[PDB]
């Protein structure tokens, strides 16, 4: 963050929570906007594609706030230093949980002891329901899935519902405020796909500064967004998202613990 001809300057990014870098901008920037204006400044704002790619972004000092997914904070905390701000509220709770999705009529009575051989899709390293939790819950229960699927690994959200749906593979990881966004916006025929597991509750998206980001800036940060109204809230982001409680690096802890067991 620097001052610039009088006037503050932030660099924006947010992670691909929708199906696209230009959906994601579209619905998310006025929380963004709203943001800087209270502070009068000026802004610029990416969504890189992947969810490793922001907390890289956030690690190697391009970014000022971030929406960071949780494993790409708890990645970007424990390089960097990166400092969580407040957590994203969803439906007006600051959890959100991991799926693995299958083809409707994929036989699951046996789940996943019946689907060796099947074609799963995980997301990027860096995402925390898309590729640590499912791997966690894998390795729990003695499953390598390199080698029990037929396996492929870096897929977007958008890219595993859109194969579920079209039949050109079993299964994929989402989570549920993404599928849920999804559906509601008609960019999936939720009839040609089904729920074959779900984590527990996972702590949301963490607001995140530089470890050195100016204090009197990150106070500010805070209350503005941990102040507003569902409703206020809501009106500034894609559906669902309403608001932003306080948070500290211990909100994250099953995060940390579950890419400590992983390694």
């Amino acid at each position: 963050a620097e001052v610039v001809n009088g006037k503050l300057h932030l660099r924006f990014a947010i992670a691909p929570m929708r199906p696209t870098p230009s959906q994601t901008i579209k619905e998310f920037e006025p929380i963004f906007k709203y943001l800087a204006d209270q502070l009068g400044a000026t802004y610029e704002i990416v969504s890189p594609e992947s969810w490793a790619a922001i907390s890289v972004a956030m690690t190697n000092g391009h970014v000022d706030v971030g929406w960071l997914g949780p494993w790409g904070y708890v990645l970007s905390n424990k390089k960097a230093g990166t400092e969580v701000l407040a957590t994203v509220k969803y439906r007006g709770e600051p959890f959100y949980k991991a799926l693995i999705v299958g083809r409707a009529d994929l036989p699951i009575k046996k789940w996943p002891e019946d689907a060796k051989g099947l074609k799963l899709s995980l997301s990027d390293q860096g995402n925390t329901s898309g590729w640590l939790i499912p791997m966690a819950y894998f390795k729990s229960i003695g499953i390598d899935p390199a080698s029990y699927f037929e396996y492929r690994e870096g897929a977007t959200f958008g890219q595993n519902e859109s194969q579920i749906q079209h039949g050109l593979i079993d299964l994929g990881s989402d989570m549920d405020r993404g599928r849920n966004g999804m559906i509601e916006a008609g960019q999936i025929d939720p009839s040609k796909s089904k729920i074959v597991w779900e984590s527990s509750k996972l702590p949301n998206a963490a607001i995140s500064v530089p470890k050195d980001f100016d204090p009197a800036l990150k106070a500010r940060i805070t209350e503005i967004l941990t102040s507003l109204s569902e409703e206020k809230a809501q009106s500034l982001m894609g559906s669902g998202y309403n608001g932003f409680v306080k948070a500290k690096h211990s909100d994250y802890k099953v995060i940390e613990d579950a890419g400590r067991i992983l390694g």
